[PDB]
């Protein structure tokens, strides 16, 4: 048998230089049983399995051999769980909006380094469909930088610059579907049945019709598109020019694993795995969140474990926190799937708590946050390139006997300025999500409109408060580009025939480097925000209690306006989500004489306290000494 365990190790060994292959073959021996078990489960009976597996493993070995020395070094030196250390801070941005090009990004590395960023997410920058391309999410080549943004050489140079600054690049890997002008799609359109089989194709409406009875439409239109060139119905979950890959075909698994490693070899250190819920289709289901989708992620993780162990696997899935634990792996796979998942529940709860002046909403979220397996952590965030999806908080909004319900529509209408008096200037997305920048959402725009200096200062307090919550979490707190300067909404897109249909442009502004130049000027908005965030980031970096290995807990306080969380046994963070100054008796919760840290940037001590008086929207960080 060509696929004997021994012959499989041989397929990989056949590509490696015996002299630099010891480390790779050792990791193969460790992780291959898990990988091969998963591949067998997925593809064991596929007609091409036996002929596919050995040559694919050889191709994997070839890509492993090509792994640059500088990246091999990270593989060898990075400890498990490195991405959850307390000095980890993240930043998410579009390449064009941030600095135009990959070269431009490289030139702004010192800005990121000074901010304290160790984890940089650049939104989709790989070559994407000609014309409409779903904001870069319709990918035409997983192995080539979008030319208007730069070349592969520029990416190599950028990641080398990033590594010197101790920064890790995170890139999107759109696993579920490709642009219809991807090379595989073009080969299908040219009649090559091998590549046609890289996608889901049907000669007539018979199966699509039946699938339509159980599928949920994402863009209410359709899940299938007739392609005249091939005269087939193609599965198109999202836009008609995005064809769903056929993950039941092992060739597709092989190709995508290789594309991942080839990105890693250009210096990508973390993969935002997108649209993973849709990877597996099963007749008679909604074709979402099938067990096989996780098995695929397990297999990809094992490939990374063998070839590029310093790489991080991140689930993109924006869902209620209760639905996230499967991404960290189930059963013997626990700790062997995704390293990271997004804490969207906490994000939405922050905004809700702020609008309703109810810290108890956050208390509840922390109290029920899923425990993190070893080498797993959260991405915590306040905003992102998408609208705020309130739906993740549906469960909490229903409330309980001990927790009063709240209205998600009331929160959304607040932020869309749909009720008189509101300080927010967001907009409803075409319960509907909310578009807008953090600064416009917390009251900065409205304060300016009213020429109100006091109201602007309260807005800043709210912004810093939301970020403080993220910064105390186990994992990577992720700053959305420009929030560190309180960048405002961008309305110019309304005048752009090509962009006006897309409301999310409101919160996708270009970086204003003239405001960035003001970040140390305490007398400016940019400077006040940046300095206050830096104070927290600096403290975070010096607190081992905040590392992802340490516990996360909540402390119930008598007042629903307050919110308290603990990290490990030596850190406590107390928050006031109201506009009223409120006292806290530390002895009530066994925190008497804990020291108050200098979160504001001068008190100045720190000193032991037995009680606190928290200003409106206030944050206090305390350490056990």
């Amino acid at each position: 048998s060509p696929i004997d365990a021994a012959a499989l190790r041989a397929s990989v060994a056949a590509a490696l230089d015996p002299s630099t292959a010891v480390a790779t073959l050792a990791r193969f021996d460790t992780h291959a049983p898990r990988l091969l078990d998963a591949l067998s489960t997925l593809y064991g009976d596929h007609a091409d399995y036996v002929t596919w597996l050995p040559q694919w493993l050889s191709a994997l070995g070839v890509v492993a051999q090509a792994r640059p020395a500088a990246l091999r070094h990270l593989d060898d030196s990075r400890a498990p769980g490195w991405f959850g250390q307390q000095d980890m801070l993240g930043y998410s941005a579009y390449v064009d909006r941030f600095a135009g090009t990959l070269r431009g990004v490289a030139e702004r590395v010192p800005y990121l380094q000074e901010l304290g960023v160790r984890y940089l997410h650049l939104l989709p920058f790989l070559r994407a469909r000609a014309g409409d391309n779903d904001g870069g999410f319709a990918v035409s080549d997983y192995g080539q930088v979008e030319p208007a943004l730069g070349s592969n050489d520029d990416l190599v140079a950028l990641t080398a610059r990033l590594r010197a600054a101790n920064i890790s690049l995170c890139a999107d890997f759109v696993l579920n579907h490709t642009a219809d002008d991807h090379a595989w799609a073009q080969a299908a359109r040219a009649g090559d049945t091998r590549y046609l089989d890289y996608y889901h194709h049907f000669a007539d409406r018979n199966a699509p019709d039946q699938y339509d009875t159980t599928l949920v439409q994402v863009f209410p239109p359709g899940n299938f598109t007739w392609v005249d060139e091939t005269r087939q119905w193609m599965w198109t979950t999202f836009y008609p020019y995005q064809w769903d890959l056929n993950w039941s075909n092992p060739a597709v698994f092989g190709e995508m694993a290789l594309a991942m490693l080839e990105l890693a070899n250009l210096g990508v250190e973390a993969f935002r795995l997108d649209s993973t819920a849709y990877l597996w289709k099963r007749p008679g289901t909604n074709c979402m969140n099938q067990p096989e989708a996780h098995t695929i992620l397990v297999a990809l993780r094992a490939v990374a474990d063998i070839v590029a162990p310093s790489v991080v696997m991140k689930a993109e899935a924006i869902v209620p926190m209760a639905e996230l634990p499967p991404y960290f792996g189930s059963g013997v796979q626990r700790g062997h799937e995704c390293h990271l998942a997004y804490h969207s529940t906490l994000m939405a709860a922050g905004w809700s708590a702020l609008a309703l002046q109810r810290g108890d909403i956050l208390q509840d979220v922390i109290a029920h946050s899923p425990p993190l397996p070893p080498n797993c952590a959260w991405l915590s965030y306040v905003r992102c390139h998408d609208d705020i999806g309130w739906n993740v908080l549906q469960h909490e909004a229903a409330g309980t006997a001990a927790q009063p319900p709240f209205s998600l529509r009331e929160v959304a209408q607040f932020y869309a300025n749909a009720v008189p008096g509101s300080y927010a200037r967001g907009e409803s997305f075409q319960v509907h999500g909310t578009n807008g920048m953090s600064a416009a959402l917390v009251g900065v725009q409205a304060a300016h409109e009213h020429a109100d200096a006091a109201a602007a200062a309260r807005a800043v307090d709210r912004l810093v408060l939301l970020y403080a919550v993220s910064l105390a979490m186990p994992g990577v707190p992720l700053i959305y580009m420009g929030d560190e300067l309180a960048l405002p909404n961008d309305t110019a897109y309304l005048d752009d025939a090509q962009r006006r249909h897309e409301g999310r442009w409101l919160h996708r502004p270009a970086m204003a480097w003239e405001l960035a130049a003001q970040r140390h000027d305490a007398s400016t908005l940019a400077g006040t925000v940046y300095t206050r965030l830096r104070a927290l980031i600096r403290l975070r970096a010096g607190l081992p209690a905040l590392a992802a290995t340490q516990s996360l807990g909540s402390v119930a306080l008598g007042d629903a306006r307050l919110f308290a969380l603990t990290r490990g046994d030596s850190f406590l963070a107390v928050h006031n989500f109201s506009d009223v100054p409120l006292p806290v008796d530390l002895t009530q919760t066994g925190h008497a004489l804990w020291a108050v840290l200098d979160t504001d940037g001068t008190g100045d001590a720190p000193e032991p306290h037995t009680e606190l008086l928290l200003p409106a929207y206030g944050v206090r960080w305390l350490q056990r000494r």
